[PDB]
């Protein structure tokens, strides 16, 4: 929101208190709290007749430092708060000297400044990364609306650019944008977003989350031009700076602050089908379409169930369409005989149409007005009633229908909605409206996971959420939403998953989303993200086979990539940033990304073909045309519908499987690793990973001088190494040699080999 | 201004309504008229009880498509309009088939689609660059506060980003961004702008000028993620889509449209200094320290006198100060026997206290009220009040004071406000409020700049405006504003004017208090490295030995400013600009062209560590004389009296033979640079004459190794370097000698031919 | 459509209010045995009308505000107009009134409704000559065969007219207070009266 009016004026109506002055600065046990006046107070008949700030420094986690400002504590500050994981015993230090207070949590410290001058710095190892000026942060009186607020502004450097806030489809760099942390149904295309997240981070190393789950609004160079502004409805503003030198290093706190992204099954990285909206007649059209997959040799490895698997008007009341669906168990089990999973469509929502609507309005487990009448409008469903999650009765109910539903066979389900929570009600627990509008995304969800978790086990817990907030990552696979058939929505769709990635989601999802053309460059983004859905020629029928098959031999590799996710928060589809942040090259970069540590992926938006991309320093090898080309710069190549730029660093491993059908099998057993320039001097690791995502073999190949000492430890059978580009050797200690079209391929015997270039 | 409330929504108390279905297109001289209807109009019946959009499609001149959406005609729609340059016999073609209707103008035209899928395209030759489609412009009726606006919603291209719109300060490429043009005094670091133009640039060759002088408000990608929406409090929508396959190319034709950049005097490129806003406390305190300048050979060359010339209170009565200046036209002949030329700050405004107020207010020559009181507030000077200049006297008696300054020997003003226009009062002429609010820059700094040219002349017109409104860049100097000692200040400031100059604006000064000395040495280098640099013990020898620098590049200088003039191209250019191809340009904002040939990249840090990306080619440091080759990024450290400073290869430039003065004759003595000239490459290069005509080009053409230099025109005892050539085998007509930067060669005449 | 604040009863007595503002009456709506009439004015004048029987005070309130002007005999007859919007020419009307000749339908008066103009220009008095090319002729062809003719118009204008901007300019359309047109968009787009 708009506090100031310009650097000389306040928005008419607002009035304005800061933290000018230190007054005291006290020490309670594990904290600093600092006292200061919003005026001089040195003299004591002065001492009186102020407001007065406080200030509490803390930290939840090692590299994490919270900063609490408060104005008034007799505030009532109920509703839920974010599922944050806080320490006790985090060590840190505090320094209380004639000039400064600093509170320390490893390599990052809060420090503030006495006597005159007034400012609060975040140091680095001593190095400021960011902080608040005098007078940027403060108490805000709104005379106009009688409403008040708290506000902080954290300076921004020079070229410091900032990610995240959500999964957004804006620009990807923030600086310039308003954002309001508000889920919301409006599209892919808007300033809106479905999934909002209070953390930002920074082309300088850190992140920040403001913790609340009410509406945040953020002024990102758009108010002070070079600071990130933050304000809340509230008493009192905390927010947590969190370290981590690389944007890598702040996702891993971060996530482990908030909750890490769970490792979705391997059978989920397939690729996901469901029929054109509506037109799921019944069991004989949907068995026509899948055997339709299978005459064309097309890998369909998951069936999603859309709306109308249930009655129109009374949407998730969670009762089969007898009309439509007569045997819904026995539907599922003749799907389930072939390979199929099975997912279906649901959402916390339910009609009035609904036979069970009336019971559930006596039982009382749907929202209500403060009033004790059902909370009720027009938009969706007729009558649409909500389900009360803050109800633990409403929770069974709803989780029971689930389990239900599981019994017959479904393995996962996609949870739709949950963005527009109204505010003008009374939760069942009396949670504060305001935060339970965000954070109900994350009760649903959390509710959903937890039943697949209690039936299936957490290792086959698999969501299709198109909502989320903070602490949401921790149920996998988050879905990218509408998205309209032309490239510029392309684009912003990828702009999205990028963000959503830079918000702590390890996962995501999207559409294979009208000119053929569109549709069969989509393809390959489509299969060369996490997870991915096939909605809805016969060159299309090409270039779907020839992603799915390539997404299912690089399981080995992505698989592994997926559990880094899991284990350090990095997302897999990574904006370029992330990955090579010292690189002023890459700071902008939004059509392009990296498919794990090693590949870079650029879908192209044109019909004739034509792509623009740049590559960090380094030879790279396109994955399977084999063509180097030099980094530190930008390219443009044309290619024809089954091919776009997917490129290999260099010093890379790579490991693909012999399986192009599914992406569920054995990734050590006849696996082909692939070597890429791998320079004198340096060592390519490669971890093939188990079902469980737990590292089963790992593959070393260190060069000194002109030899190549490979040596395998762990557990993998029948393997090959192939040489890049490497039509022949004149060394091959212990292995066999042989040709192909991508170099020379070394047949091992015992995973320790050596071969002189 | 939010009109969708998300994808499937429209903000509470809107009515909207669209132009759906075309209904009928009639041709009427030079333009296409176009009756959309805002629902299905096919049958008979029903062809009336429904509103009714008429579009009309004209031609202000070649490559240049006007479009004019209208609801009601008969609103008062009173002026003030923004002084565009309307051709009247533009040559244009109306295709009127039966699937669709175009107008076209030069490689431009504007296409609306019939029948049941309405579409609103602009193509260049065919091709579509953007366009509007349905339901994406129409009528807003704001049932909350009973207001009616109108609005469009141009669509942007994948990797398309969006430039301009004023001198702003926030990040450079717009996408993302709420835009309002209103003329503020908000600083300059916030989102305000005391420099607001309702037009904006895209990386894909076009621009779009919204003509309407009232608040456009301008939602850049930030209401739809992928389309440049702007709306306006009007029953009628009027914008202008400007061709130009390039940068320069559409800037050439929107200032060739609304106004051509002035060309300054050469002298106006040298450095002004200031007085600190506390110091000139009297005649001696300045009389003696332009002589402290003196001694430490620091080369000054304009003196501007701060709001203190006046007394307190009283500011811009235009009454020097009796206890501070008892003798202003004496002071200022001194100066002027000094080599100084002379500027004066002034402002549109007057406080109360002075003993001229009553003599405004009972001539009529001060804003008023409704009821005719005197409009009247206590910011920036007690009981302030604004000169009417939409009153002839008024604008009269304000114009014969300034001619009194210029009778003094006073040069040029600093023409310091004008944007807190109040909009709650009745100007003399009956004017809109709400379109003179930023007009009033434009009227306010013409009328300063037509004393100029009645008095000094034109050639020697020159301002330092800090105000700012369409068609206000034919008076040269736009001044960056007022910025807080740091470094991520000092990008904010490159921002804004690369911004202005992506607007329209071909010059640009800024300032170079408590600032650590570093800081104060970076911008040093960045303040002589711009176009006009303003001022205000190792930092001695930093503002020396720049000075110098940019007195000696000022014969290539020069030459660019003439460009500013005659095709619009700002000398202060953004990278993409200079290179529209190039990918990795989009986003550069924290190096800039300064004209055709040269690379500068300030450096925002202590320890002299900065990153520069350099477009495909071998540059040249301009005196360092090291080779970087493009198409990358590059690291480097530099002291004090460094910093990135690159030539282009292919190039030949001018420097002159004097650093003590920017304005000397360029054409003698000349020293000619030639930068890696490749072989098949010609290389041109044209000094210029005091009035920026050419007088005289210098040509390099290279076949094999043999590079025949050959030149036209006068100008005398030149000589032509050889970067990094440590010597030839073979020169004709010419004399030798090595050199630092390399072999020099000395002509017999203007015609030698050397062979490498 | 028409409102006249005169009223009768079944006692020989008429009522006339004279006030050509909105008159507000209560016909034994609030009172039951009484006719309320209320105005917004500092005065109210109304007059009570004698004549025994209904007949005599229709006599004398005529008489009081003007005698109804006896209509040619010829309008007596059977006026015709096509349905709205199909006259799609001169041809179109004539093989419409010739169906009528046959069936030996007597037609006198033929009715052009509003499309004999152009549309959303509604009452700009000019013929649309897409429609009808030659009007002029086939008035005088229509006449000159016993029929007499009658035309559609209103006091408004729509703006899409090209004589529009003239009655705007000249200052012949209602305007608002501030010297801008009175427009709304009911019945012709940006309709000016």
């Amino acid at each position: 929101m708009k506090i100031s009016d310009g650097n000389w004026l306040i928005q008419p109506g607002l009035n304005l208190i800061h933290p000018l002055q230190v007054f005291e600065v006290e020490q309670q046990d594990n904290e600093m709290v600092v006292y200061a006046a919003p005026r001089d107070v040195r003299e004591r008949t002065w001492q009186l007749d102020t407001p007065l700030f406080t200030l509490r420094f803390f930290s939840p986690q090692e590299g994490i430092v919270g900063v609490r400002i408060e104005h008034f504590q007799g505030a009532l500050n109920n509703g839920p708060h974010y599922p944050l994981n806080i320490l006790q015993d985090v060590k840190v230090t505090i320094e209380n000297t004639e000039r400064y207070a600093e509170f320390k949590s490893g390599n990052l410290s809060a420090r503030v400044s006495k006597g005159e001058f007034w400012s609060l710095d975040f140091l680095r190892n001593g190095e400021r990364i960011t902080g608040s000026q005098v007078k940027n942060n403060g108490y805000v009186q709104d005379t106009n609306n009688q409403r008040n607020y708290m506000f902080e502004r954290l300076d921004l450097g020079v070229g410091e650019t900032v990610y995240g806030l959500g999964e957004r489809f804006t620009a990807l760099v923030r600086n310039g944008q308003t954002v309001e942390t508000w889920n919301r149904d409006g599209g892919t295309s808007t300033e809106q977003a479905y999934k909002n997240i209070p953390f930002y981070m920074t082309n300088r190393g850190y992140g920040v989350l403001v913790n609340h789950p009410q509406c945040v609004s953020f002024e990102v160079g758009s108010e002070k031009v070079s600071k990130v502004q933050f304000s809340v409805e509230s008493e009192y503003l905390e927010y947590f700076v969190i370290d981590g030198p690389t944007p890598k290093a702040v996702l891993d706190r971060y996530t482990r602050f908030t909750g890490r992204p769970a490792l979705p099954p391997a059978w989920s990285f397939g690729l996901w089908l469901t029929t054109s909206f509506t037109t799921n007649y019944d069991e004989a059209t949907v068995n026509s379409f899948i055997d339709g997959m299978a005459e064309r040799n097309l890998p369909l490895h998951v069936f999603h169930f859309d709306c109308f698997w249930m009655k129109a008007f009374q949407w998730c009341d969670f009762e089969w369409d007898p009309l439509t669906f007569p045997d819904p168990e026995g539907m599922i089990r003749r799907l389930k005989a072939k390979g199929l999973k099975i997912c279906v469509w649901i959402n916390p929502y339910i009609g009035q149409k609904s036979p069970v609507f009336k019971e559930l309005q006596e039982k009382g487990y749907l929202l209500k007005r403060p009033d004790g009448s059902l909370w009720q409008w027009d938009k969706w469903q007729p009558g649409l009633a909500i389900y009360d999650f803050t109800n633990p009765d409403a929770c069974k109910w709803y989780a029971d229908k689930l389990k239900g539903l599981v019994a017959m066979g479904v393995d996962c389900f996609k949870t739709d909605f949950g963005e527009r929570i109204p505010t003008d009600v009374q939760w069942f627990d009396g949670s504060d409206p305001q935060k339970m509008h965000n954070h109900y995304a994350y009760i649903y969800n959390e509710l959903v996971w937890n039943v697949l978790k209690d039936t299936v086990g957490e290792e086959e817990a698999v969501l299709f959420a198109r909502s989320a907030s903070v602490g949401a990552q921790k149920f996998p696979v988050h879905w990218g939403g509408d998205c309209y058939a032309n490239y510029e929505s392309m684009a912003e769709s990828l702009r999205g998953g990028l963000s959503i990635g830079l918000s702590g989601f390890g996962f995501w999802s999207h559409d294979i989303g009208a000119p053929a053309h569109v549709y069969k460059r989509w393809c390959a983004f489509g299969l060369l993200s996490s997870h991915s859905r096939l909605h809805g020629d016969d060159e299309s029928c090409d270039v779907v086979r020839f992603f799915t098959q390539l997404k299912c031999r690089m399981m080995p590799y992505l698989y592994r990539e997926a559990a880094r996710a899991n284990a350090r928060g990095t997302p897999m589809m990574r904006a370029m940033m992330m990955e090579f942040p010292d690189d002023p090259a890459c700071d902008y970069l939004d059509r392009q990304y990296m498919l794990g540590d090693n590949v870079m992926v650029a879908p192209v938006f044109t019909e004739a073909g034509d792509v623009q991309f740049y590559l960090p320093e380094g030879r790279w090898t396109h994955l399977w045309h084999n063509d180097e080309l030099d980094g530190s710069r930008w390219h443009k190549q044309q290619h024809g519908f089954l091919s776009l730029p997917v490129y290999v660093r260099d010093n890379t491993l790579l490991a693909l499987g012999n399986n192009d059908q599914r992406p569920d099998y054995v990734w050590h057993e006849g696996t082909a690793f692939h070597l890429f320039n791998l320079q004198d001097g340096h060592e390519a690791v490669c971890e093939v990973p188990a079902a469980d995502g737990s590292v089963i073999f790992t593959l070393k190949a260190a060069r000194t001088g002109n030899t190549i000492t490979v040596t395998g430890a762990g557990e993998a059978k029948n393997w090959t190494l192939c040489l890049r580009n490497v039509v022949k050797v004149n060394g091959l200690q212990d292995g066999s040699q042989a040709e192909s079209e991508q170099g020379l391929v070394v047949k091992p015997q015992g995973n320790a080999l050596t071969i002189t270039l």
